[PDB]
């Protein structure tokens, strides 16, 4: 009966049952992780895919009359699968937004309206055609989905520029768990806190996010320079700790680390005429020269510092074809207290050259996201951060997992004393199923069980998180493993 419930209001061209001959490669599209898209993955009953909002509103009726749960899922990246896989056994359907992909730019305000189905590619590319000097601070990988980007929060090459996408959000158009429409005024400001980075799913579906659009120079500049140990890697990266989060906010130096070499990746928003002497008098022991520039705009800096493309803009922004799809396993640290030179010492020299080693991934904080008081947003990671740090293991056949497995959970054993403590803080877009999972009693996500991995993502921001979750959606129907739970007066 949930189908007939559906096909009233909903088209049957938008919805796939589980039988479907269509249904695999529907499913399949947009996801992100091997290790999630093999047939011992629990399997949605139905996938339905709205063009507009009355589709979701009508679904959401139809899933609570007929008590079938819905995950959303925009763009698929979910580190775990959740938009798309229960852990167990479960019935559920999922509500897959991928054809609502508009961008409407209002240049002259610096605002936008953005559908959660978009990638941030096409996002980024619509802002680009309505002005070559305005921008917005979202994700580095241009496949990530609007929908999920922005609701667990969303940080990139303009995170200490701007901050996080989500606090860069002004409105927001969300249909609740009774499948009623709301906007900012009508959902009130807890929710309207909430749903703005504190995690995807638990606080209904967003159809579209308002955005502020920022200023960006015509021209930037970004490089990309490599260090082995020999090359000073070990004494570069223990300077770049402590100066990286200090340099003026229009320059972000993140770091890829991976086997014997550090990557040592700009963004600067400005010349390499001015970038030269602001290196060599505050980061000398880089050795950046002019020759190192690559001077560019804004939006050619995507498909740049991803992928080291230069032209095939249109190709690597708006292309959903999908073709990479690696096993992988995702962690996450905060650090708030410069690592001993011996810390990097190991790091380099050992942890990176092991068998099953990942990449390691540095974004430096401080300026504009560390200015954002922590309880403003539900993103914790602010004021005292130095840098977040995302360990990443790929594998690429499904026997091959026991090594980099062992490597990733090794690894944040050995950083233990290093990086944030009780609670270890983690970034909820870097979705780790190993921080921990909520227990469900009486068919709702508990307040003790959430707390474990909630205080991880969120710190001090997770009870007023559990308290509007209590207020929105008290039956948790729109949940998975590691949402936030009810906390209901
Ligand atoms: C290649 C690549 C590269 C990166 C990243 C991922 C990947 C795959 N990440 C992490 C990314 O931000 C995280 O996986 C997001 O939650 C993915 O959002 P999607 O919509 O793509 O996923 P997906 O559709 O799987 O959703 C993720 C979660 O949000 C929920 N959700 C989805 N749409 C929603 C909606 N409309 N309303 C409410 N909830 C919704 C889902 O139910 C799920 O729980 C990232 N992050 C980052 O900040 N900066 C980065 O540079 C990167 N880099
Ligand atoms: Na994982």
């Amino acid at each position: 009966d949930f189908l007939g419930c559906l096909v009233k209001e909903i088209p049957p061209r938008l919805l796939y049952a589980k039988s479907s001959p269509a249904y695999p490669s529907v499913l399949g599209q947009t996801i992100r992780n091997s290790r999630w898209s093999s047939p011992d993955n629990v399997k949605p009953l139905y996938i339905i895919t709205p063009t507009q909002v009355s589709h979701i509103q009508s679904a959401v009726v139809c899933g609570r009359r007929h008590s079938v749960r819905i995950r959303v899922r925009s763009g698929g990246h979910d580190y775990e699968g959740l938009s798309y896989r229960s852990l167990q056994p479960e019935t559920f359907a999922v509500v897959d937004l991928n054809k609502m992909r508009a961008v409407w730019v209002d240049g002259k305000a610096r605002t936008a309206w953005v559908d959660s189905g978009a990638q941030l590619g096409e996002l980024y590319y619509a802002i680009y055609k309505a002005s070559p000097t305005l921008a917005f601070p979202a994700g580095v990988c241009p496949t990530i989905g609007v929908g999920g980007n922005f609701a667990g929060g969303g940080f990139g090459m303009l995170l200490r520029k701007y901050g996080i996408a989500a606090e860069n959000v002004i409105d927001v158009k969300l249909v609740d768990a009774n499948g009623k429409l709301h906007d900012k005024k009508s959902m009130g400001d807890d929710h309207f806190w909430a749903v703005r980075g504190g995690g995807g799913e638990s606080f209904g579906i967003v159809v579209a996010w308002q955005v502020k659009l920022l200023p960006v120079p015509p021209t930037v500049t970004i490089f990309k320079i490599s260090k082995t140990v020999s090359e000073g890697a070990v004494d570069i990266i223990n300077k770049w700790q402590v100066v990286a989060p200090q340099l003026p906010a229009d320059l972000m130096i993140r770091i890829i680390a991976q086997g014997p070499k550090a990557t040592f990746e700009a963004m600067y928003l400005g010349t390499c005429k001015t970038l030269t002497p602001l290196m060599s008098s505050k980061f000398p022991e880089l050795g950046m020269n002019p020759s190192h520039c690559n001077e560019m705009s804004w939006i050619q800096s995507i498909p740049f510092v991803h992928l080291g493309h230069r032209d095939a803009l249109e190709d690597d922004l708006l292309n959903r074809q999908n073709s990479f799809k690696p096993f992988a396993e995702y962690k996450s640290d905060y650090v708030y207290q410069p690592f001993p030179k011996t810390v990097w010492e190991q790091i380099l020299n050992t942890w990176l050259v092991k068998p099953g080693a990942g990449i390691m991934i540095f974004d430096p904080y401080g300026a504009t996201i560390s200015a954002t008081p922590e309880s403003a947003t539900p993103f914790p990671h602010r004021k005292g951060v130095l840098f977040n740090i995302q360990y990443v293991n790929y594998w690429f056949a499904p026997g091959a997992a026991a090594a980099p497995l062992s490597w990733s959970k090794d690894i944040y054993n050995y950083m233990e004393p290093y990086v944030s403590k009780n609670p270890r803080q983690a970034y909820a877009n870097y979705r780790d199923i190993d921080l921990g999972r909520n227990e469900v009693v009486n068919d709702v996500s508990t307040y003790a069980s959430g707390k474990v991995w909630g205080q991880k993502y969120f710190k001090g921001n997770f009870e007023r998180l559990a308290i509007t979750k209590g207020k929105v959606d008290p039956t948790d129907y729109f949940r998975n493993e590691q949402s936030i739970p009810p906390l209901i007066k």
